[PDB]
């Protein structure tokens, strides 16, 4: 790919990253999402990339296809476990609580992050 | 890999072959056992070709990305299985089997606090008695 060969340096990378956020955060999505998705094609295996592109797919009600997202960076990034929170978001969205459930259930078993754990405890006490 | 496939998939995000439902279940349930047919014999490689096969139309399926992790350990490509089970502890949130196995991949991988970490895991939240014994196994070696 790419970034196996380094076809990009490494702080123009990390320009890029911040200009794709700094597009989220402003609300322009559509060009947030062209970044995203040209950071996830240079480098498919950044955790931080894909996280990028399923927030984008989350925040487009594109709930399915940011799971699927998720699920790899959560499998890439081995021991963070704030994907599988935003996956228990997505799994709401599309009616699922039971998959929801077993996601925020997840974060507080194993997560390490008490910041996360609180946000996932306040979804389970809420749902029913 | 696999895992290319998916994100690529993801970026593009255009229709693939399961949206299209092109291949039956029914049909990738005799696939599928065809790929464990070649795997049993010791015929490696047409198994991974099958269980890469299954899992470019459906990745998303904890069946056939454990039967490709596990191909990957026994060929010593420890990241990639280390990988491919901690999806399929995605994907079935509820079977410490593939922790137990990262984290022996993560051992192969000298990162072996990655490797406690999974066997402690193993061990606080498995039901499965005899997969603690062996997480245990582990972690007096640590
Ligand atoms: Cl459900
Ligand atoms: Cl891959
Ligand atoms: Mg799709
Ligand atoms: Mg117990």
């Amino acid at each position: 790919t790419l970034k196996d060969i380094n076809a990009i340096p490494d702080d123009m990378m990390d320009d890029i990253y911040s200009y794709a956020y700094d597009f989220y955060n402003k609300g322009r999505i559509e060009e947030a999402e062209v970044f995203f998705r040209f950071l996830c094609i240079y480098d498919f295996y950044n955790v931080d990339y894909i996280m990028g592109l399923a927030a984008i797919y989350q925040i487009k009600e594109q709930f399915q296809q940011a799971a699927d997202l998720y699920a790899v960076a959560f499998a890439l990034g081995k021991n963070d476990y704030t994907p599988v929170f935003h996956t228990g978001q997505c799994q709401l969205r599309l009616k699922a609580p039971l998959k929801a459930k077993e996601c925020f259930e997840l974060v507080i078993q194993h997560s390490n992050d008490e910041k996360l754990k609180i946000k996932a405890q306040s979804y389970l006490d809420a749902i029913q």
